[PDB]
């Protein structure tokens, strides 16, 4: 039958197993070619390569190697420096570039052949700003980790100029994990309402230090700017009276989604987590949920485009790929109900501006969905 | 005698002449090989190439072409997306990469072979924060243009948490030049003390719209986060009573520096400026001053390193360059008194953290130096 | 048929075209003899002569030359020294003298044969004094240019003795245009409410210097004692928040008037204005509007007086003209709806004491009519 | 011997004798040709003509009649409308025009052939402004009669903007003499310090009405802007405690001057004054003192210019007079010690800017000199 090779560039884990985004890329390909309603006669193979993700030259060598063998799409590195190098290769040679993670799009880049399945922080930081108005906050503290988190939360930072907030912007201490001298200044300065822009690995580690500082009381309210708050072990904090608000795009109330997440924890089973962490065992990251979705949204666009053949492109003798102009238009016009919900693009750029969130909070039983955010509607927090 | 080829990647201006950074690269090479005290027996040639500066793939092709012919250094593109691609090529192949413009160094990039002659905004935004304390400001408004200007001014944004400022952070309207709906909200909100993070082309255009709005009075004070405030036509604003503070690293009080800037306006003479702009005629940008300096600081390191030969490196069959490890250590240990003053590097990274500024302000006679900033000392504003 | 010669004495422009008052005199004659409802059988010819306007001896030679050839009226020079010489010639020889510009009538001059179509400053400076009471001013600054402007604004100057004003009377600097040392004393003395007695050429030039001084703010209010404020390019000042009040007798809301002003800009088309002025292109001065009106008000009086023949009068062998006694009474009793509105005389003297003004002000869309002044009524400022 | 005809245009007094300025012109000619040290061999004759002084056409006919017969100078009418007509005739035909009375020089008149022996109100109203500062006044009231008196006192009116005065500007009631409704408003408004700009005939008549109103007390102080305050009958006001300050240019302390004023009252003896006036009998007006001086200052310039012949000029066939260019330069460079003191001109214009005043006041013995004003020095009021 017809074969159709995809490309992937992932992190080179030296001693341990493959990453969460590489398993999810392998799990999504093996699910589609097993299924018959989705792609009846097309066997997807793949061409995964490993880089260091902090080397734009190694990413550009591995991308041209997959372009020399021939791929239909590039599922991209997961770092801002590495993805920007592969994006310009995929733009030049005509092949689509599938992004599953946020990076800064510079404002004067004329790139067409890319879509990003990560929820755009233009939309996502208007969801946080709806929560600080629903909770009637008037003095907020934004705590970020790296300097790129000012770009992500800029719609929240540009808005004491509209509303009546009073922001204090702080940064987690670099070259360490000990965020206790930060938390002393926040206790002494009476900063009870705090937004944390972290990953779920760092948001879990600074709740231990907010427990040891005695800042997990019924006075403190924490909004987390991460979509994996549902993946934290919240058992030490469930009875403290703390309110811990957040979001969740991973649609874990659909039975078909919870079946796949159940198959995730069972079939993978490798790399048992550190027991002293918190961050529980049987979960999908939203980083691996979007890579499972990224193979399916492209697989919509290959149903709608038969007679598609894989060519062998060259980066040196530069010529664009033939079918790439139409095939990019079918990925941008693709709708899919994945693990993360409705997957629709923007048609100006390739960004998920329209998506369905589920605002979850901490009750005495764990994390519980207490509303829904949508860009068209807003907060439907009727619990 | 000995020849020594340098490499340059510059902007492709289609109809007009070469850019200001490309003339300054050609003017600095022609000055050194004419001079005899600086490089007595070494004739510098060059290998300038043109790219679009918004194409990391075109920058990576032009960099390997200069590496195939053979260069001693790469003087780099002047854009964050393009320079990060060439930096990883120069790191891998061992050749130094000379940067004359700010870009975001991501916090976990292990690159060694680069130096940046642009004044670091870690130091430069502590100079602005000394001015808002010397002027005893308690309510400031930061106005930036692109989202990367939050990274540049983050030491100013993270400091109502230390001091008693009250920041309101606004952005210039994208996809236009009409900043009048921004200035209406700043007049109505009584924002008299304003910091503008702009280029000198955009800071000149929003003083016309602050004149048309009647915001150029004796109530308004403007700090400009650009090193080319000395290059603005300030004749319409000289009598209005406005105070317009800023900085200047271009050492225009040294006779040897003002001789070279005089040779700049005479010998180039091409591309007459738009008469309806403001931004006067006979000036050097600080962008072209740092490219004139960048050829001289590398020329210090080739005096201290004889028997240096140019090899022909390959990006495909990847091998590092032989003399690049020692020759990078001589560029990082080079001192030079250029057009911008003392040029010293950081030895942890290749960043100008230590530099001499000259804080200038608007009087009734024009722009006038009213102090000096230094990282060791601080504001010596004794005028 | 019947011919009827008029006389005109105008400014000798050496290199350029004819003046605005001489075109309007030629445009009004060519309109009347083309029209059939107005003067069905009477062809008006004219006898225009040029003087320097600062030479009462040259004006008296040119007036007797037109009296020797024979005219029905003299439309007069436009200067106080020259018009007073021709007025006494026209009084002695019986011929009417038509004035379209203000001059000081000395209080003991027994002259009968003259009418003045310019709005009398006895009435016109009571219109300004209604505005300083409607705007509730209590400290005003009158700025005039020549010493005759104290005679014009004497009803405004004699009235801190009645009302509770506090006048400070200043003069524009002679032998120059640089009114900046005047404006420094007005800023330092906190003179926010200012009346300018200028022409429209000088009122436009001191708004540039009030912009450069930063005196065009929302604190400053400017009343202009000129009827050509509607002819200023106000685009630099439209957004500054300045209020700029004034008057307008040129009835530019009537369709028949705006048709003639449209024919003015099209048909003349000569002498393009200086582009660096301000004072826009397609306008009539009120000085040329009153000369267009002056030919029509006399043309009313020749409809009501048939069998009128032109005699050849002599200044040496002095005898009065026959029909001049009755024909002067018909000009003083003439009503006309011209470009400037209702044209009625005073019957004691020949002065327009009763006229219709339209008080205009500066909004964010330009100059806009915000009321109406009338000597019988007063300010009907209901906008 | 040599004859030298002068011209004069004076007021046509119908029933009574000749005017005071015409007697003084006849008395000065008869004194010079009698004297031998002044003009040893030159017999001055004269060509006096009478006009109505309010008719610029009659003044221009009489001036050309004296130019047709031939004169060396024109001693001019004494009215602003009539003198401006003769000035332009004398400028055109080259003959000097001698003025003995103030009139408004319009600011853009290019006339050369005229000198004015009346003290310039640019200097004279700085003498009044020195008195309101010497008397430490802070609230003054200027009362004038005709609208031209704002031009005369404009240096006094433009100076609450410099000093700390508070002017209230009032006007004497036209078409009447009854200034009692004016004086009621000045008593009720508590206007004790008053400047009167009047003639000596009107300043004498409003002291009767200030006596009848009971405003001649020790609370009221009156400065008079007339040089004939020494000619008022002050016997009713000498004991009332009123202070009545003023000036005097008529040098009545010189023995040679008081001899001529004694010959004035004796030899003329005609037109006895009205006994109910006040304004005493045996005085010279300063109007007739300056006409006595005007013949002598021109007689200086004919000593310094021999071979001077009188030509017959024509106003119709216009040609300038031959010797007029040099002879005008000798009148402008003439020094003379007349009845009014030092007579020096200005050399830019023909105006007496430099003159010697004698500030006189009312004591219990009459009017008494209490100081001296000079433009170079100022008030030497050491009594
Ligand atoms: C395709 O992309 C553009 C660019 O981001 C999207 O336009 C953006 O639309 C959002 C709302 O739909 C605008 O954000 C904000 O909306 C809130 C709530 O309605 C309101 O406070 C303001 O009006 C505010 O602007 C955003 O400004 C706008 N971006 C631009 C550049 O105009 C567009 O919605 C996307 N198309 C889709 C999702 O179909
Ligand atoms: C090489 O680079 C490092 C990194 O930029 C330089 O260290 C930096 O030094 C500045 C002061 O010179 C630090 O800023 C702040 O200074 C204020 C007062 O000036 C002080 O109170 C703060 O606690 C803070 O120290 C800056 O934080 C620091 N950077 C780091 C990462 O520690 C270093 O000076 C450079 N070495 C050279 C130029 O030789
Ligand atoms: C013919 O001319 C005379 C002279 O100008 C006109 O008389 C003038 O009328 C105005 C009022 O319309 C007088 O102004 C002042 O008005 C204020 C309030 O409006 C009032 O309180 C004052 O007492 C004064 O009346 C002006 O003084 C007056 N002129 C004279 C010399 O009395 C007359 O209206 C003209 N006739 C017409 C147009 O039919
Ligand atoms: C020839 O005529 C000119 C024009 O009037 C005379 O210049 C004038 O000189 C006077 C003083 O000499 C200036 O007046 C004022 O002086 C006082 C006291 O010194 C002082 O407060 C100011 O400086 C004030 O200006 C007057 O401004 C000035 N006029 C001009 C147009 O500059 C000149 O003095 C005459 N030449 C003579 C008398 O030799
Ligand atoms: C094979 O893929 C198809 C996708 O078209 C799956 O069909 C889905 O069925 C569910 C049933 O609840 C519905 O949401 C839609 O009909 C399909 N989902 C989509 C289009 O997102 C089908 O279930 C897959 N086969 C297996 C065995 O899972
Ligand atoms: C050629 O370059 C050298 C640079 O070393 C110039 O020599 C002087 O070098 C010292 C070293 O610090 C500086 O302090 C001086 O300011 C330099 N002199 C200058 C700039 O005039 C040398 O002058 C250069 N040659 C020419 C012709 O300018
Ligand atoms: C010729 O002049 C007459 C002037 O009377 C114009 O006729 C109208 O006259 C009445 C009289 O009051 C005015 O109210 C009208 O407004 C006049 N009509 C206008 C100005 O259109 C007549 O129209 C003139 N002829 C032309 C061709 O304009
Ligand atoms: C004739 O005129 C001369 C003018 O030169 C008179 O001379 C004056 O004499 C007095 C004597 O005190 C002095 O002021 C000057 O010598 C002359 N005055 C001037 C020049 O102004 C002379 O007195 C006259 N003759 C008679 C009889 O009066
Ligand atoms: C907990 O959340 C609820 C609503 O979500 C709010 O009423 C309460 O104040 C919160 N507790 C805090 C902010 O300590
Ligand atoms: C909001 O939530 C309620 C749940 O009761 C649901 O019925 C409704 O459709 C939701 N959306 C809107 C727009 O109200
Ligand atoms: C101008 O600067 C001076 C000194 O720093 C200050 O007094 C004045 O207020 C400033 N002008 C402003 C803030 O408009
Ligand atoms: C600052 O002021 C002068 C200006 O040149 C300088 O000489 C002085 O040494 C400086 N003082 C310091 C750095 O303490
Ligand atoms: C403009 O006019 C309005 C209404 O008369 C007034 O409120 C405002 O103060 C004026 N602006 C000034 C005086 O600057
Ligand atoms: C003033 O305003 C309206 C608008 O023109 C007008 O109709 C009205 O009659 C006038 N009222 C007066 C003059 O009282
Ligand atoms: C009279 O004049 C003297 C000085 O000339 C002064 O002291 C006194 O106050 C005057 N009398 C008044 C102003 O009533
Ligand atoms: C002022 O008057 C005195 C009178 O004693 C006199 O001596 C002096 O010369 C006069 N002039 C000046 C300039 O002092």
């Amino acid at each position: 039958t017809h074969v159709l090779r995809f490309g992937g560039i992932f992190e080179y884990v030296e001693s341990g197993p493959m990453g969460a985004e590489e398993l999810a890329f392998r799990f999504a390909v093996n699910t589609i070619n097993r299924n018959r309603t989705l792609l009846p006669n097309t066997t997807l193979t793949y061409d995964t390569q490993k880089i260091n993700l902090y080397d734009s030259f190694e990413a550009s060598k591995k991308a041209c190697d997959q372009l020399s063998l021939g791929v239909a799409a590039i599922f991209g590195p997961s770092h801002s420096s590495s993805a920007n190098a592969v994006q310009s290769i995929c733009n030049a040679l005509g092949v689509p570039h599938i992004q599953t993670r946020w990076k800064h799009q510079v404002s004067d880049n004329k790139d067409s052949f890319y879509v990003s399945l990560y929820p755009d922080f233009s939309s996502l930081s208007r969801a946080i700003l709806d929560l600080v108005q629903f909770f009637k906050w008037k003095t907020v503290t934004v705590v970020y980790d790296d300097s790129t988190g000012l770009i992500r939360l800029q719609e929240l930072i540009k808005a004491p100029s509209r509303y009546n907030l009073r922001l204090k912007i702080r940064q987690l201490p670099a070259d360490t994990k000990d965020a206790k001298p930060l938390l002393k200044e926040m206790k002494r300065g009476k900063e009870f309402h705090v937004i944390f822009d972290c990953s779920h690995e760092m948001a879990a580690g600074i709740l231990k230090q907010a427990l040891a500082m005695g800042m997990m009381t019924e006075y403190y309210h924490y909004i987390f700017t991460t979509l994996d708050l549902f993946a934290l072990d919240v058992e030490p904090y469930r009875y403290s009276g703390v309110n811990m608000t957040g979001f969740r795009i991973l649609n874990t109330e659909n039975t078909q989604v919870s079946s796949i997440i159940e198959k995730w924890s069972m079939e993978r089973l490798q790399a048992p987590p550190k027991p002293d962490s918190g961050l529980l065992d049987g979960f999908m990251t939203t980083d691996a949920a979007l890579m499972y979705d990224a193979v399916h949204v492209v697989s919509v666009a290959v149903q709608q485009f038969p007679q598609m053949t894989v060519s062998s492109l060259q980066c040196n003798r530069h010529k664009p790929w033939r079918f790439g102009t139409r095939f990019m238009s079918l990925i941008k016009e693709a709708h899919w109900e994945g693990l993360t919900g409705r997957i629709t693009f923007n048609k100006t750029n390739g960004l998920r501006t329209d998506f369905d969130l589920d605002v979850i909070s901490l009750k005495e039983e764990g994390l519980e969905k207490i509303g829904t955010w949508d860009p068209a509607s807003g907060l439907n927090m009727t619990e």
